[PDB]
């Protein structure tokens, strides 16, 4: 049994993941960016030295896995300023602790680093292919490609021991509405709440249940092979367009899609993600069991009771 | 027709420089920098404040910015990091915001540092064709101004906005003050001049460029200024020389032998070779170098002599 920290461990991955490592026996400590109620928790701004190596000053880690961000593509041109200063800053002074101290560090990147890619997105499309097959469309997505090039130049430096993931399109309990989150919570809260919500059909994603994913991310601990990288979703057969997916959140709920207005795609947005998770499969166990029809059912049940409705 | 232009970086070394050749063509320039001076048409703005940065454009309409503002250098980078983003990239974000608000002209420094280790010619088309490892940026310097490149090309798509983005490479000459910080041959005849010990890594080769051809060629982007390029400025192809000729060539200049130098194989974390391809601003930027590096270091000895009384 391992003592860990997770930053970013009052979010939706990282309160799953907390659960998951506890529920394993692991020591866990979470930290956010506000006072909670919760046991094993402490506030720290990460983009504050001070108050990350306070963090470090209490006890040891064995592992650490780096959530702490500002999440989403438009939340990152909307709030620019917070998200370099944390997505980027943040993880560098983590790299200086990690220089120092030497815990094991599991980086949270995003499938957003392969840009519009249209091809299979295995990791090695950010190694072999043109660097112009996936230029970063947003802030959030170059934070994300600017955090791995810094995993990988402390590692060749210092010889930091990292693991990274890119997460892909992950929902479930704990994820909160808000305009700024994706689309599935989205299309859950209004449909929940019979208020109309917009569908651009021109995309296709494979949507990830969060209970799997904290699996395979607590995996890492198990066979953690420094200097890899691992897309971590659901499943490549799970690819759906959009329509398709809010359809399964109407059905969920009990309604028709009279509310949705139908447009044709997003401008500035990912066509397609088809993932290959072949590496987390082969190194982390890999094995989700819940894809999006029981998912969505799940999330709109968890968020009905979150929301008193 | 004279311009308007506003130079950020504008107290700097290459920022000095190009001030002087755009009011010496006649334009209408306005210096920005980081901290006070005696100079006229000068204004202090810390560009990561995005009040100060708004300040800049209340008063004057401009029609060319040439955005040099920045944490200068590999080294300084990694030592001086939480500067470093704030200013490069979050200060870069600023003026790409104003950019799309006021429809003004950018020219944005990036950096050679941006092609990584490349062993072959760097071209332009390098950072477009090549497979991504071949140029994974090696310093958060480096990373710095790739996400700016990054930035520049999302605000064109996005919003229509006019920059050509340069990627200087080792330029040196008057107005560049020496610091340990500083790049080698401001290092090498700062040191030779004062009979300090100084270190030559052998297996390394660069192309030097003098300051005032390089600011002739800045110059003459508002000449033919055509949105969406990037031209890589420094001397010529032909003028690679390894370290320690360049040494040879300073301590000549000075009169001085070599016993001060400890000659090591090369630099750890270091690009070996820096083969620039500079047709494309021959073609577009009437790029005509006058001053090879034998020349050129001579000149700045003269003009570190005089600085430094
Ligand atoms: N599908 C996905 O959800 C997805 C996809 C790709 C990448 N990711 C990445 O996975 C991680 C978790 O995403 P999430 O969906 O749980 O998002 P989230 O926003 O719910 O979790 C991020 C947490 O980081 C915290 N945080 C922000 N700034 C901080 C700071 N300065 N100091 C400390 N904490 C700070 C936030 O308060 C939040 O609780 C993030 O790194 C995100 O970029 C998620
Ligand atoms: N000199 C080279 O060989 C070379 C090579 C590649 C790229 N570049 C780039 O060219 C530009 C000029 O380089 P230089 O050699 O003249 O360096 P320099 O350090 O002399 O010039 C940069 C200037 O930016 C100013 N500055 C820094 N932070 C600021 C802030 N927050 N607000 C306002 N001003 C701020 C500094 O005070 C300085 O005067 C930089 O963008 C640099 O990265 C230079
Ligand atoms: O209201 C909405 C929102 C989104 N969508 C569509 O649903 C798809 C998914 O969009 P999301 O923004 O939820 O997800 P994306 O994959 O585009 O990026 C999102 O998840 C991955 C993260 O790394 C990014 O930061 C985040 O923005 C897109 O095709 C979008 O057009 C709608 O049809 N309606
Ligand atoms: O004191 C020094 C500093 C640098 N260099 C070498 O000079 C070259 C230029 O390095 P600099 O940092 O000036 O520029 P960059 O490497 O970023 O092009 C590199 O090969 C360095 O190894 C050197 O020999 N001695």
């Amino acid at each position: 049994t391992q003592r860990i920290l997770v930053t970013g461990g009052a979010g939706f991955i990282g309160t799953n993941l907390v659960n998951e490592l506890r529920n394993r026996g692991h020591e866990v400590l979470a930290v956010d960016l506000m006072h909670t109620e919760r046991e094993d928790y402490m506030r720290a701004d990460v983009r504050e030295y001070r108050q990350v190596e306070r963090i470090f000053e209490e006890d040891k880690f064995d592992y650490v896995y780096h959530l702490a961000a500002e999440y989403g593509r438009w939340n990152g041109e909307d709030y620019y300023e917070n998200l370099w200063k944390t997505n980027v800053i943040g993880t560098k002074h983590m790299l200086r602790m990690q220089e120092k101290l030497g815990f094991r560090m599991i980086f949270f990147s995003s499938a957003e680093v392969y840009g519009d890619y249209s091809g299979l997105m295995s990791e090695d499309v950010m190694v072999k292919n043109p660097i112009s097959d996936t230029y970063q469309m947003n802030d959030y997505a170059i934070t994300k490609w600017a955090g791995e090039l810094m995993c990988m130049n402390s590692a060749e430096m210092f010889g930091t021991e990292t693991v990274r993931v890119r997460p892909v399109n992950c929902y479930g309990p704990h994820e909160k509405y808000s305009p700024y989150k994706g689309f599935i919570p989205i299309f859950i809260y209004h449909a929940l709440h019979r208020k109309p919500y917009t569908v651009y059909k021109g995309h296709k994603r494979i949507i990830d249940y969060v209970e799997d994913s904290v699996r395979t991310f607590a995996n890492i601990v198990d066979n953690f092979i420094p200097g890899e990288v691992y897309n971590v979703g659901g499943r490549t057969e799970w690819e759906h367009d959009i329509k398709e997916y809010s359809d399964m959140v109407l059905e969920a709920v009990g309604i028709d899609d009279s509310i949705v207005t139908y447009r044709e795609s997003e401008p500035f947005t990912t066509k397609v993600k088809t993932m290959d998770f072949s590496k987390a499969i082969r190194d982390l166990k890999h094995d989700p069991q819940v894809p999006p029809e029981e998912g969505i059912r799940r999330t709109v049940e968890w968020m009905k009771w979150y929301y008193r409705i």
